[PDB]
């Protein structure tokens, strides 16, 4: 299928698993040096990245008007590698999407592509006690070790997995203007 084809192509060519403290997270290439990943995987100066310690140049952690997490955090890496870049992808404003796929790949979840259906456009949600902003929401029961997964179909990246509660899973949207 063309979805599975441009999302697998997506996880091979530009993601990585990340490793911190506080467990393994997909990490999504963007362009150039460029990256996110959640902001609850708290990374440090450097980041374990595909088993090798990386030096992070700077950091981002995202956020609306009101100082409330996006939840989404910006990396800039030490890396010699240019991320395929995905930007004409990444749309411009928050918005209902169907037949959205959940990619991730991660030691729990290797090459996952998971049918998620309908996104939509959600708002505020507190997760784990922190508000988080621009939230995309999808009835699907996620898991928790798929925190950085893409909610993804083809030419369209639209969120990166942030949270869940069994039933529903949220995601943090994917704004072409974080990444001008």
């Amino acid at each position: 299928g063309p979805e599975h084809e441009f999302v697998r192509a997506l996880i091979k060519r530009n993601c990585h698993v990340i490793t911190t403290s506080k467990g393994e997270f997909n990490m999504l290439g963007i362009h150039d040096n460029c990256a996110v990943v959640p902001t609850h995987a708290e990374c440090g100066d450097s980041v374990t990245i595909d088993g090798r310690e990386v030096r992070v140049l700077k950091q981002c952690i995202l956020t609306d008007t009101n100082d409330t997490d996006t939840e989404i955090t910006l990396l800039w890496l030490d890396q010699n590698e240019k991320f395929r870049d995905i930007r004409r992808f990444i749309p411009e404003h928050q918005r209902e999407w169907s037949n959205m796929h959940l990619a991730t790949n991660v030691t729990k979840f290797p090459m996952l592509d998971v049918e998620v259906g309908t996104v939509i456009p959600y708002g505020e949600v507190n997760l784990s006690g922190n508000p988080t902003c621009r939230l995309l929401k999808y009835n699907y029961p996620t898991k928790p070790g798929q925190c950085g997964g893409v909610i993804a179909n083809t030419g369209n990246i639209v969120a990166i997995h942030v949270g869940g509660n069994g039933r529903v899973g949220y995601g943090a949207a994917l704004l072409r203007k974080y990444f001008a």
